[PDB]
């Protein structure tokens, strides 16, 4: 009963789903906690852009560098054949772009080139990994850039996480325990402003529900396996309180609409329990 009933209900929902689904929920201002299939390592995909953002903002805070500081981005950096609004906008590259514009593209629109530019700025994947670990959150592995991930099929598996780790990280962020007030406000806004993943965490929630989130997606291999279909974030309840949730649908044989629906239904079931 109570939380246990919710977990069981979610478990029942997942029994006929041909995927490995991981779930974690953490209440922001209360003691609520939920975990389903927590132990497993789930591939992050674009969800890791959130962590990267924390690292860049943290670097800016420490070095007292403005978010308006411009970085010259070489043409070679704006790789083709990858999702990049930045490349589309600046096809010839060789342009000076503010960190703010780069961050916005990376977090709000999942820009791959933007993510790699930022990884360079903070010093590489290991630096981000260290930064996250040093925050007291274990079980998150960050080893590959977007460029690297676009090669072999199994590179994406090297960027992994447990669901609970994500939720712990989100809560710390949401409570403004990691960055400065200015940086926190900015990142949060970018997370709310996004139009990605409308059928995921947000899909069955009521119109007007504020959700700050970051999506993650993958390709489908020739055996019909979609490696990752993810959505992570902070949701605002009707009473004004919040909860962090992370859902990873991994190694799925299901159709793309089903994978999104799984995230949506699971979130909806959590929401209903929490509202009550
Ligand atoms: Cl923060």
């Amino acid at each position: 009963k109570g939380t246990d009933s919710l977990k069981s209900s979610i478990e029942k929902y997942l029994k006929d789903k041909k995927a490995k689904v991981g779930v974690a929920v953490l209440g922001i201002e209360d003691n609520f906690k939920l975990n389903v299939n927590e132990k497993h390592h789930y591939p992050m995909q674009s969800t890791y852009k959130f962590h990267l953002a924390l690292a860049v903002l943290d670097k800016l805070d420490k070095e007292n560098i403005s978010i308006d500081k411009k970085l010259f981005v070489k043409k070679s950096e704006l790789l083709p054949n990858t999702w990049s609004p930045l490349r589309d906008k600046y096809p010839d590259g060789n342009v000076d772009l503010s960190i703010s514009e780069i961050l916005k593209a990376t977090v709000s629109r999942s820009d791959n080139n933007g993510c790699d530019i930022l990884f360079r700025f903070v010093g590489g994947t290991n630096k981000v990994h260290n930064f996250i670990s040093k925050l007291g959150v274990k079980n998150i592995s960050i080893k590959a850039t977007e460029e690297e991930m676009h090669k072999a099929w199994n590179v994406q598996y090297t960027n992994w996480t447990t669901p609970d780790a994500t939720v712990q990280l989100l809560k710390k962020f949401y409570k403004n325990e990691i960055l400065s007030k200015n940086s926190y406000d900015y990142l949060l806004n970018t997370m709310i402003e996004t139009t990605t993943g409308p059928k995921r965490l947000k899909g069955l929630l009521p119109d007007g529900t504020v959700v700050a989130h970051k999506t993650g997606s993958s390709d489908t291999n020739d055996k019909g396996i979609t490696a990752a279909t993810n959505d992570i974030g902070i949701i605002t309840l009707p009473n004004g309180k919040h909860f962090a949730i992370a859902v990873y649908v991994s190694d799925s044989s299901e159709k793309s609409d089903v994978n999104e629906k799984i995230i949506a239904e699971i979130c909806k079931s959590v929401w209903d329990y929490l509202v009550k």
